[PDB]
């Protein structure tokens, strides 16, 4: 708590905030999901509720350190509202997404920031076929809301959802769980988008 | 990230926010939608529930700058509490609209800005019909809630709602989407009104 | 808008806030409402829910202010977080009631202000007789809640209740709505209350 | 209105807000219930919903004034948030409470308190027998969560439970109703511990 | 409450904020439960909700003070916010838990912490054979989420979950209750992290 108090008074005072990757100072978020159940399926309105863990990564300059003049400290924790975030959103959430754990993320002396939300997630999903061998299959859209392939880049650490963590008496089984990059053109805007594509094949019991 | 801190501080810090238009200096907000599904109906209440993106754009002489001062930087994206948004709200809304993107704007140096809030909206409809194969209409008008047309005129830039990202495996299929600027003349009030008229067709299956 | 920031500027940012009305100087506010829609009928457990938009409007003279002294402007909109609000709530809710439209006031040069919050009220109502051809009565009072008639009365433009905007494919059917100004004493104090009685009484079909 | 201003300037700026009360320095807070309406019975869970009045009356020293050096004033009114309120809570709640009633206190120049927000209150209660001629008793104990009776004492002005404002068609019949403060001694401590034990016996009809 | 006055501002806004413990630096949170009631059971979703005290205690050397200077102040209750709290949460938790009780804290002149607030959480639990005589089983595990065991230890005063406020005309009956000290070792990182394993066997009637 020594040296600790006035590294991140150097880091957050004295010194102005991000103000959000440019065209021209990009930034590349990696992005992992952990699915820890599928709480609720409704055939009668398509709608599937997933509890999760969102691990996102990036790394600025201006968090960056020398630990030889901070009490050798190489990474700490603080509230998520002290430092700049992504806007990483679902493209088809049909509810608010409630957030389940502390918003806490660590900060190491690369100026790497590692912050990972559980939440809660309802979205769109026709899942006419769980109830069979076969199962059903949906997908959600994750990635930046407002800012460009040309200023948030996303990339994900391996194409397999994390489910060393999913609840084991769980109404669903999982059958397969994908998370891949994808850069999307829409005919809105003449920049693209890139967003990261949750896939999942499930079914009962 | 050095050019952009100093123009956000230029625009912000430097000045009052925008008080709002007046009748000495009206506004013009073009308003667009993108119907994502139509998610509940409720023919004991008559309620049907949508999530759209609710495209608004406005254009401020206090948000104009010159890149050529600024590193060329031609737009950014902030924070929608750091600037003047118009209330642009649903007529016949049930329950408090629930917000499903970041709160997140564009700002470009011609002072121009683009807000698309992605949203879920409870509203007045009775949906009897929606089984047959005619279907049933519904319909919500959009408006500032305290601004008359002397102060903020409404605009769309096309007379068709955006069906383009309308969910593939919906429940309902959308037989016609009609986005209309309407103005009253009177509205109990001696004062002209103009409002969005949101006209929805659909039927079950 | 630099003479309207300069207006707003010496209103709200130069005198301390209206600490509300005393004995010495009272205040009347004038009540109104309109009925867009019953919304939900419980008689298990005696609720009844209404959209309505309630109209208030009062007038101060620290929010006064010459035209002439101020580009002619002669009213503006603002935020109603930037001025006093009276405390006016109704009496038997049973859920806190929500806000279906913006927190935005008018305000006249001559000082008055003009607040109309759609709403939706959840409110004690034993609705049996609903389906009979007599239909069935309910009735809510508002008034506020701290302030005695010596600091706040009530009086109301109608005795009847606006039904030019309710729902014209409603799951019910107006039969009368009335609002009506009334004096009540409690046991507890010797000072009166004022407050203003919304009586309605509709059926199915 | 200068009075007023000056007089809350006083007490609200030219001083620290109180820290709460201490063993040298105790408060003793009195307690009143006013019962609206027993909204909710669920059989299956063992919870019960009340809408009710919790009347909160305190005397402080620091807010003690003359009227006659402030213009007559002999009381006011003010948001609770302005003020320090007692950490008054149900024992056994199942849920958050929910406040159906603005916050403000009422201020006298003897530097009592009186603050009397309505509530939505769900609680633990087997409802068994409710349909019964018997009916069923349900209790909920109230007070300080964090002070013990060295620092907070309660007190009833009266033991019977105002029924004053008690639905006219409520769905349920109060046989009775009383708030009782209660002391429970402990061996391990010194210290007493304070609460007032609502107990409300009803039936169905 | 002068001396209260001055211990405060002495220890909050004369001295910088606590940045939590280090690896060079670390803390033991001391956990307990106390076990109120089981609430619902909902065997659709696997989904049980509980209601119950978590008694965080811990001593940071920062809230130490000698009484002899403060007036013989042994300990004084302060909002939660005044001070650091531990990241304690759920790891399976399917909604946000619901705060029942203030968030105020009690601090000793020793520099110690007691943290005991009311919640009530929704975690994931196949409910199978709540209804037999052998009952069912239910595990819950609460730990730090951004700290690990060089940075935060926990520990129990005891093993036992607190069943004395336990509610007596529960709709199920408590058959065991224990709250185990783990230790874990998840592939993702290579430093160990702690955690208290909740575990309930209970049944109907
Ligand atoms: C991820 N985001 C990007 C792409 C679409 C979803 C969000 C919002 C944002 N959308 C848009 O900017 C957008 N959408 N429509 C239908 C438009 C029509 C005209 C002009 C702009 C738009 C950009
Ligand atoms: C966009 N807004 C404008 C047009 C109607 C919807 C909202 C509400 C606003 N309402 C009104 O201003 C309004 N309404 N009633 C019944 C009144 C009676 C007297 C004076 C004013 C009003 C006007
Ligand atoms: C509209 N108001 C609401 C809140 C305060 C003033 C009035 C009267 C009423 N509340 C009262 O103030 C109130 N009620 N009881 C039973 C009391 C007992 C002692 C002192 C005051 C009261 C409700
Ligand atoms: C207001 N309070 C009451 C209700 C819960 C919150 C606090 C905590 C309080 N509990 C106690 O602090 C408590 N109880 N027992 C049996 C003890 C034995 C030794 C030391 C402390 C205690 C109970
Ligand atoms: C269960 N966990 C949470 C809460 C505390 C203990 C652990 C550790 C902590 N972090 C992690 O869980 C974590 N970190 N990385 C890089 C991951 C990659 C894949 C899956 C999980 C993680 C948060
Ligand atoms: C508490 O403080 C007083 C004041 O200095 C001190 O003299 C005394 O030791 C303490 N209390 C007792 C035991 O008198
Ligand atoms: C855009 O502005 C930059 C500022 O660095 C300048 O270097 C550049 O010349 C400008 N664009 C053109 C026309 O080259
Ligand atoms: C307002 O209007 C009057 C009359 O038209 C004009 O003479 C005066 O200059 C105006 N004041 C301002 C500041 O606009
Ligand atoms: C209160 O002020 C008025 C004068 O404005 C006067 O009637 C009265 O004397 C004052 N109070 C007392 C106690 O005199
Ligand atoms: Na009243």
């Amino acid at each position: 708590q020594a040296n600790l108090m006035r590294l991140k008074s150097d880091l957050f005072n004295r010194s102005p905030m991000y103000p959000g990757p440019t065209k021209d100072d990009p930034l590349t978020v990696t992005l992992g999901f952990t699915l820890q159940d599928i709480v609720k399926v409704d055939s009668s309105t398509n709608e599937v509720d997933l509890v999760y863990w969102e691990r996102q990564r990036w790394k600025l300059n201006s968090l960056m350190w020398d630990p030889n003049e901070y009490g050798n400290i190489t990474d700490f924790r603080t509230s998520a509202a002290d430092i700049w975030t992504p806007d990483i959103t679902a493209y088809s959430s049909t509810r608010p997404v409630q957030v389940l754990s502390p918003q806490i993320a660590v900060v190491t002396h690369d100026g790497s920031v590692m912050f990972i939300p559980a939440q809660r997630l309802s979205f769109m999903c026709d899942p006419t076929g769980v109830d069979s061998e076969e199962g059903v299959t949906c997908a959600v859209k994750f990635g930046s809301w407002v800012y460009s392939g040309f200023e948030i880049d996303l990339k994900t650490d391996t194409d397999q959802v994390d489910l060393s963590s999913y609840y084991a008496s769980s109404k669903y089984e999982i059958l397969s769980a994908t998370q891949t990059r994808q850069v999307q053109h829409y005919s809105c805007c003449p920049e693209p988008y890139i967003d990261v594509n949750l896939v999942v094949k499930f079914r009962e019991r």
